[PDB]
């Protein structure tokens, strides 16, 4: 059990791969943030080694455009360094042109199309209030 609670936030009209993509790239961010939620390698039967997983939880969730829109703002009010994926980085798979379109954009007038977040457990609440696990 963990003082922290990882939570991912959808914009619940993507498709079902644009959701997949963005989860991956968030999570990406996340453990890059904090490297210490990597376990020990996982071993099979056969004596076979796999790649160490998150040994923490984390929770899936989605929402709408306005919706995902506060809880961004409420990361940042919070002071809470998140990970973020645009809609108009679908447009390149470059991290550079990527970069450089997300600094396009400001809280007030990005198209949010993910988030994710590790933070005490009690203020990731707080941040996604409004937001439905997702199915």
């Amino acid at each position: 059990m963990f003082d922290t609670k990882i939570a991912v936030i959808l914009r619940d009209d993507l498709a079902v791969w644009q959701k997949l993509n963005v989860t991956a790239f968030l999570m990406s961010g996340i453990v890059a943030q904090t490297g210490e939620i990597i376990g020990e390698p996982y071993r099979d039967g056969a004596g076979n080694v796999y790649n160490p997983l998150s040994i923490q939880p984390i929770v899936v969730m989605a929402t709408d455009q306005e919706a995902l829109r506060k809880i961004h703002q409420r990361s940042l009010e919070r002071d809470i360094t998140t990970s973020l994926y645009i809609e108009e980085m679908f447009a390149t798979g470059h991290d550079a042109a990527n970069r450089q379109v997300f600094s396009h954009f400001s809280p007030d007038t990005a198209k949010v199309v993910g988030m994710a977040l590790r933070a005490d457990r009690k203020i990731v609440d707080k941040i996604t209030k409004g937001a439905k696990l997702h199915a």
